[PDB]
């Protein structure tokens, strides 16, 4: 039974386990504290970039994009290298989905602009995607450290897996902006050993990790089947247990995915 099998997943973790997939044609919807709140962690950088897709006309993403010293405050693998030259938001798209760059999805929020740095704006878009629940508050890198239970910054596996089902798979954005966005999720670096590793090498999966304090570790995926058929997949975990350096723990959401893949199958 699969709510018992994530039950032992939780124990195994010492962990808090969440896990949604939207009903299908043939499927019913997979739930499991499904509408309790998970920070978002970098999670957010997915619809972030649809966000701005949307905003701006697509030439929008040849504008450099110039930052400073000052800005690198959060694990940002590419844009730490780029402050001389700044980046383009084409290139600060791919940094934040691909290596979850934290200044790129900083700069993408201030691109977004409006109060709270861009965050205000990033919720109403949430919000004009039926998403009434998810809320993001702060920025890199204060969105990752809410205390467990703070409502600041989080979403809900059900939340984030119907905006993601709207955004990759339904008609949030024009085709050709879905597709920029579906593609750097595919080609994304960090998501090896979550839900990737949980779904058969015949699958195709795309996706985006978060990872934070109290041993947060997520991750939402669009994954399709060898003959085509798509499923969301949000999974979201963490420890309060460990306190705030509690460690993720990646073999959590590998585990939760496998056992979903296995009733997909």
């Amino acid at each position: 039974d699969l709510a018992d099998r994530f039950a032992e997943l939780e124990r195994r973790y010492d962990a808090r386990l969440g896990v949604y997939v939207p009903a299908t044609g043939t499927t019913a919807a997979i739930e499991y504290r499904a509408d309790e709140r998970f920070a978002f962690c970098s999670t957010f950088k997915a619809p972030l970039v649809a966000a701005v897709l949307h905003q701006n006309p697509l030439t929008h993403l040849d504008k450099l994009i110039t930052y400073t010293s000052d800005d690198i405050r959060s694990i940002s693998p590419v844009a730490q290298q780029h402050v001389q030259t700044g980046m383009t938001i084409g290139q600060l798209c791919d940094a934040a989905i691909r290596y979850s760059d934290g200044t790129a999805a900083n700069l993408l929020l201030a691109d977004l602009g409006g109060p709270g740095g861009g965050t205000a704006a990033f919720t109403g878009y949430l919000r004009s995607l039926g998403d009434t629940v998810s809320r993001l508050d702060a920025e890199a890198p204060e969105l990752n450290r809410d205390p467990p239970g703070d409502e600041r910054d989080t979403t809900t596996p059900h939340a984030i897996a119907l905006v993601l089902q709207q955004l990759v798979l339904g008609n949030a954005l024009p085709p050709d902006k879905r597709a920029l966005l579906t593609d750097w999720m595919a080609r994304n670096t960090t998501g090896a050993k979550r839900i990737r590793a949980g779904f058969p090498a015949d699958w195709k999966v795309i996706d985006k990790t978060g990872t934070g304090d109290y041993g947060r570790a997520n991750d939402i995926a669009v994954v399709w089947s060898p003959t085509g058929v798509p499923y969301v997949v949000a999974v979201m975990s963490d420890r309060a247990g460990g306190g705030y350096d509690a460690e993720p723990r990646e073999a959590l959401l590998a585990e939760a995915a496998t056992c979903v893949a296995g009733v997909l199958a």
